[PDB]
C-alpha cells in the first residue's frame, strides 16, 4: 500500500481503519486464558481444544467479514491511477 | 521465549515444529485469491464474502489445532522452573 496517494486519501482511511478496529469488537477476555490451559497442561486433549476453538468462529468468522468491508471502502477511496497498481501487488 | 532453556529444547522444538507444521497446509490459491478478488470488487459484495469465510473454515481448524498440539509437545518437555515463567509471562 503505497500508490502515491493524496492529502484527502490518508485521512478518509482513518475514519474506515477506527472503524475496522472498534465498534467490531475484538476480544473475548476468557478464552485467551483457555488457549493457555489447554496448552500449559501436562495431559493433551482434542475435544478440550476442538471444542475451544469452534466458540472462537462466531468471533473470527464476523471479523474476517467486517476486514474485507474496511479494506474493500479504501479500495473505493481510490482512483483509476491508484487502484491500477494495488491491483498489481498482490500478484 | 528465552527460558534459559538447554541446547537439547532449542532443537526438540526446532523438531517439533518442523514436525506437525509441516502436516498443516497453508493458504490455497483459489480460496486466497478471490479473498482479494472480493476486496478489489467496485462494490462490497456481502453475501459472497461470508461463503469464502466457511469454504475456508475446517481447513483453518485443523491448523489452529496442530498449533496447539505442538505447543503442548514443546510445554511438555520443559521442567518445572521454566513451566513457571511461560505462564507468569501471559500472566
Amino acid at each position: 500500500k503505497d500508490l502515491n496517494l493524496t492529502d484527502a486519501q490518508k485521512q478518509q482511511i482513518r475514519e474506515i481503519m477506527k472503524g475496522q478496529r472498534d465498534q467490531m469488537k475484538r476480544p473475548p477476555l476468557e478464552e485467551r486464558r483457555a488457549m493457555h490451559d489447554i496448552i500449559t497442561s501436562d495431559t493433551f486433549d482434542k475435544v478440550k481444544a476442538e471444542a475451544q476453538i469452534a466458540k472462537m468462529e462466531e468471533q473470527r468468522k464476523a471479523n474476517m467479514l467486517a476486514h474485507m468491508e474496511t479494506q474493500n471502502k479504501i479500495y473505493n477511496i481510490l482512483t483509476p491511477e491508484q487502484k491500477k497498481q494495488f491491483n498489481a501487488n498482490f500478484e
